[PDB]
DNA sequence: GATCTGGCCTGTCTTACACAGTGGTAGTACTCCACTGTCTGGCTGTACAAAAACCCTGCAG
C-alpha cells in the first residue's frame, strides 16, 4: 500500500481516461487508445512495462487468422480462466467506438505465441451472438461463472444512448439507464439468453462485479435515474441445468458506496477495491479490502497511501490492475503551456 | 563467448498554421460654380358631364 510517480518515457498521448489493462500469460496489455490505430501500430493494443519508473510501451501484433479489432472506450472485461477447450480467454463485449458509436459485437482474446524474441503475438475472435442478444451498451458488466460444472458468462447492468425512436439531435449524447434484464451467454455457442429479475428494478453502470463459483456479487451501483450510489450489494446465484438455467438474486445489508472501481486480486480471492468516486465531486480517497469466500464478501479497510496533494486535489482520476497487488493509476495533469503530456502516474502497490 | 533480431533513434518527407488592418498617398473617373431664356405641367375660382356600385323598386318566376 504505497506509491510511485512513475514517467512514461514516451508515447504519453495514446491513452484516454477510459481504458482496460488485461495481464494475461506474464506482461500486461493495455486495451484502448485514444483516437484510431495509428499506422506505428495497427494492432491497436500495447505490451506495457515499468523500468525504473519508466513507463515503456511495446507494439504487439495478431494472428493471421485473427480479426481486427476497434479500440473500445470501456467496455466489459471477463478473464475466462485457462481451461479446455482454449487456455486462457479473455472476453470482451462492447465498449464505445473512437468514432463516438457502440458496438454490440461480442470479442473473444488469447495469446498465440512466443517470441522468437520475447514478443507476444495475439489471437482474437469475434462470436456471433444467437439471441436475444443485449443491444449495445457500455459500462456494464461481464462475468465468468462456473455451475455444475459447465462455464457460462453473465452480462448484466450498463447504459446506453437514447432508444432509436427516441433518438432526439438535442438530445443525442444524452444517455440512459439500459434497462435491468440480464443475460446468459454460452461462449460454444454463442447463444445468448434474457433473463429478467423482479427485484432489480433499475439498470446502473460502473459497478465493479466480482464471480466466485458460480456465484455472483455486484458492489458499487451508481445510478443516473436516482442520482443515487446504493451501497447496498447485490448477490446472485445460478444452476446451469439443460436447459433450464435457473437463477435466484438477494439484496445485503452493506456493501460500498464505490462508482468505476479498480480491483486488484492479490491472493486467489484476497480482492482490494482501490479507488472511484464516493460521491458526485467526493473522489474516493481510502482503499477497501473484500476477502471472498462461499461465506461471502468479508469487509476491512487499509491505510490509503498517502495522496500527495496533486493526485489528492485533482478533480478526477482513474486507472487499472497492474495485478497482484500492483495497480495503476492516472491523474489528468495541467500546464502553461501544456506539455502536453497531461498525465501523471502513479503506479500503487499492496504490502 | 559468438550470434541473432525486434525494437528503438535519427534522419526523412508531408500534410497543417498563424499575416490583417490601419493609416497616409495618389491617380482618376465622375460631378456642380456662374451665366444664362424657354417650356411643361402641377397648382387654381366653378360648371359640366361620365363611371360605379349600392339601395330600393318593379316587373317577371
Ligand atoms: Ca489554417
Amino acid at each position: 500500500m504505497s506509491l510511485q510517480p512513475l514517467t512514461a518515457v514516451n508515447c504519453g498521448s495514446l491513452v484516454q481516461p477510459g481504458f482496460s489493462l488485461l495481464d494475461l500469460e506474464g506482461d500486461v496489455y493495455l486495451f484502448g487508445q485514444k483516437g484510431w490505430p495509428k499506422r506505428s501500430c495497427p494492432t491497436g493494443i500495447f505490451g506495457v512495462r515499468i523500468k525504473k519508473g519508466e513507463l515503456k510501451l511495446r507494439a504487439i501484433s495478431f494472428s493471421n487468422n485473427s480479426s481486427y479489432l476497434p479500440p473500445l472506450r470501456c467496455p466489459a472485461i471477463a478473464h475466462f480462466e485457462a481451461q479446455d477447450g482454449k487456455p486462457e480467454c479473455y472476453l470482451i463485449h462492447g465498449g464505445r467506438t473512437p468514432n463516438n458509436e457502440l458496438s454490440s459485437s461480442l470479442y473473444m482474446l488469447s495469446v498465440d505465441s512466443r517470441g522468437c524474441n520475447r514478443k507476444v503475438t495475439l489471437r482474437c475472435e469475434e462470436k456471433e451472438l444467437v439471441g436475444d442478444v443485449p443491444s449495445a451498451r457500455y459500462g456494464h458488466t461481464l462475468s465468468v461463472i462456473n455451475s455444475r460444472g459447465k462455464t457460462a458468462c453473465v452480462l448484466f447492468g450498463g447504459r446506453s444512448y437514447m432508444p432509436p425512436t427516441e433518438r432526439t439531435t438535442q438530445n443525442w449524447n444524452s444517455v440512459v439507464d439500459c434497462p435491468p434484464q440480464v443475460y446468459l451467454i454460452d461462449l460454444e455457442f454463442g447463444c445468448c439468453t434474457a433473463h429478467t429479475l423482479p427485484e432489480l428494478t433499475d439498470g446502473q453502470s460502473f459497478h465493479v462485479a466480482l464471480a466466485r463459483q458460480d456465484c455472483v456479487y455486484f458492489l458499487g451501483g451508481h445510478i443516473l435515474s436516482s442520482d443515487c450510489r446504493p451501497s447496498r450489494l447485490i448477490r446472485l446465484h445460478v444452476e446451469l441445468l439443460l436447459g433450464s438455467p435457473v437463477l435466484t438474486c438477494t439484496i445485503l445489508h452493506e456493501g460500498l458506496t464505490i462508482t468505476s472501481a479498480i480491483a486488484s486480486p492479490i491472493g486467489y480471492h484476497e480482492y482490494i477495491i482501490f479507488g472511484g468516486y464516493q460521491s458526485e465531486t467526493q473522489k474516493r480517497m481510502e482503499c477497501t479490502y473484500v476477502g471472498l469466500d462461499d461465506v461471502g464478501v468479508h469487509m476491512e479497510s487499509r491505510e490509503p497511501p498517502q495522496w500527495t496533494s496533486e493526485i489528492s486535489h485533482s478533480r478526477t482520476w482513474f486507472g487499472g490492475s497492474l495485478g497482484k497487488g500492483t495497480a495503476l493509476v492516472a491523474i489528468p495533469s495541467e500546464g502553461n503551456p501544456t506539455p502536453p503530456e497531461a498525465y501523471h502516474f502513479y503506479q500503487v502497490s499492496f504490502q
